[PDB]
């Protein structure tokens, strides 16, 4: 599924992203937009041979199981072709583990380049919340 922008901004809100660990839902968006373009099926292979999935990007190291990447945890309980599902439920629950981490949303490259420090409201500017 290829989500817009409000739609999915909705989605997040709805499954409790909103200011989760003090991140607001700006940031969650933005960070979907630049991993994915809000799209639920996009894949990435990265050059250690783990693959990220979804909406939000989940790397295979150690986040899900899918197989191929040897040695890797699988630390949401998850195969990571349910992160390329239409009910980002899954994503959402992964996403939660990942930014109690301990680096918050700076596990996630594209947030960390493209939305740290920027007008991160501007992306759900106009949306019916
Ligand atoms: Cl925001
Ligand atoms: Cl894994
Ligand atoms: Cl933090």
């Amino acid at each position: 599924k290829v989500f817009g922008r409000c739609e999915l901004a909705a989605a997040m809100k709805r499954h409790g992203l909103d200011n989760y660990r003090g991140y607001s839902l700006g940031n969650w968006v933005c960070a979907a937009k630049f991993e994915s373009n809000f799209n639920t099926q996009a894949t990435n292979r990265n050059t250690d041979g783990s693959t990220d999935y979804g909406i939000l990007q989940i790397n295979s190291r150690w986040w899900c199981n899918d197989g191929r990447t040897p040695g890797s945890r699988n630390l949401c309980n998850i195969p990571c072709s349910a992160l390329l599902s239409s009910d980002i439920t899954a994503s959402v629950n992964c996403a939660k583990k990942i930014v109690s981490d301990g680096n918050g949303m700076n596990a996630w490259v594209a947030w960390r380049n493209r939305c740290k420090g920027t007008d991160v409201q501007a992306w759900i500017r106009g949306c019916r919340l």
